[PDB]
């Protein structure tokens, strides 16, 4: 699991190598990426994700000073502003920043090893490693947005071998009743650092009288979404909401990521789609691969999903509806953090930056939920209808900006993404994304009206 020095130390090394492979694989000319509201300079993410260790572990527990105190405000995500991260005068070189990382990674490992494994240190150990892995995803989707080559550790072609399409397709009517949502608060549990670990957005736990509903056991596929495109949905202003219709009227460079000159216009299909000689294609980092039909529709907005749900007479689930259909945890019963149980097998889901969402929607049957819903935890951040809002009883974490900057404006997505790492995923997990975003690995399944 994640209660072992070994597991932590292995996770720390896996993460550092992920970051290292992400930044060294780039050419010096590529380290300064094209500006985009959702991307960040990769060397900065390496430094920033390393500073978190110094702040919320090394200095937090031992008072250890910073490696270079001069950068203690330039690595901070709250203090530093997005546009000023593309400086090349304020920030050290990829070579010097790599040393900074490797030094702090060693300091981290040394403390994990040569200092007591208090529940406090464990909670902080995991929080920090996870935060770096949250940036492994950011750096990975930066490459997709700016059109850089795929990360070395990735297999973006996807599960081509297990290309399949079982009869699992269908909605699962879920039994009504009282279900348990979320994780216990850290003060109310002596396992806050172990079996009850979660971020502030997942706490405090609560119960819900849930009416029965039917949710598709399968994610919406490229082919299913194709019909909505072919039927002119993006031009039918009826299936789109007020914000959806405003999002439809945006004028954006539809050629961002493509090495082709800027082309300003309105979106008529998923941003990363393009029809070539009648065949639908999809940009996969530096290549335009054919859009396989049984693969999930990915990198689409909440409005694109909203419109599809209306055009299909279906609905988006709520995040509570989602969690009960994923873990089916009921108050007083034994609970599970994963739809398959409480032990994590990286093989039961498309995560850890590998198949990159190009998996048959009806794959990973071992990660099936109690209700038969497949590929819930992972593949693509599934849009929900609820707005990211604090659970009643919210308490900020030691990192108080984990959720407080993304309330109301953002929508709750659940599950996990091809670019997100498996050590941090949980059914209770909540990831906020702005509903206008098409740069993140988002998808959706549909409920029944
Ligand atoms: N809530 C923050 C958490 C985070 C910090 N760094 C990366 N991610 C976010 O989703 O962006
Ligand atoms: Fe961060
Ligand atoms: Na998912």
């Amino acid at each position: 699991h994640m209660n072992d020095r070994e597991s932590l130390i292995q996770a720390l090394h896996h993460t550092r190598d992920r970051v290292k492979d992400l930044v060294c694989s780039l050419r010096e000319d590529q380290l300064s990426v094209p500006y985009h509201p959702g991307v960040n300079p990769p060397v900065w993410e390496m430094g920033h994700s390393t500073f978190f260790y110094e702040v919320f572990v090394l200095n937090w527990l031992d008072g250890t000073p910073s490696y270079d105190p001069s950068m203690d405000d330039l690595w901070d995500s709250f203090h530093m502003d997005h546009e000023d991260r593309w400086s090349k005068t304020l920030f050290p070189s990829r070579e010097d920043t790599l040393a900074y990382m490797d030094t702090i990674i060693q300091r981290m490992e040394d403390r994990i090893r040569n200092q007591p494994l208090t529940d406090e240190a464990l909670y902080l150990y995991r929080y920090a490693i996870y935060h770096q892995n949250m940036h492994v995803e950011s750096m990975t989707w930066c490459r997709q947005t700016v059109g850089y080559p795929a990360p070395p550790f990735a297999e973006p072609k996807g599960l081509t071998g297990e290309g399949v399409d079982q009869d699992a397709r269908g909605d699962a009517t879920i039994p009504a009743g009282r279900y348990l949502i979320g994780l216990p608060a850290n003060r109310d549990s002596d396992a806050y650092a172990t079996e009850d670990f979660g971020f502030d957005n997942e706490k405090p736990a609560f119960e819900v009288d849930m009416p029965e509903f039917s949710i598709s056991r399968t994610l919406v596929t490229n082919g299913e979404f194709q019909k909505f495109v072919e039927e002119g949905g993006y031009e039918r202003p009826e299936f789109w909401s007020q914000g959806g219709r405003k999002w439809l009227e945006r004028e954006i460079n539809l050629n961002f990521g493509s090495g082709e000159p800027p082309l300003m216009g309105r979106q008529t299909h998923p941003f990363h789609w393009r029809k070539r000689d009648g065949r639908w294609y999809e940009r996969v980092f530096d290549q335009w691969l054919p859009l396989e039909p049984g693969h999930p529709v990915k990198q689409i907005s909440y409005w694109e999903a909203e419109a599809f749900c209306a055009w299909a007479g279906r609905r988006l689930p709520s995040e509570y509806e989602w969690e009960v259909a994923a873990l089916a945890n009921k108050p007083g019963e034994e609970r599970r953090r994963y739809p398959w149980g409480n032990e994590m097998d990286p093989a039961k889901l498309d995560m850890d930056q590998r198949y990159m969402g190009r998996v048959p929607v009806t794959a990973f049957p071992a990660g099936e939920s109690p209700f038969g819903c497949r590929q819930m935890l992972g593949t693509v951040w599934e849009w929900t209808g609820n707005q990211f809002m604090p659970y009643d009883g919210f308490s900020v974490d030691m990192y108080p900006f984990m959720s407080t900057l993304q309330f109301a404006t953002h929508k709750t997505t659940k599950g996990g993404g091809c670019a997100a790492s498996s050590m941090l995923i949980r059914g209770t997990y909540r990831q906020a994304y702005h509903p206008d975003r098409c740069d993140v690995y988002t998808g959706f399944r549909t409920c029944a009206l």
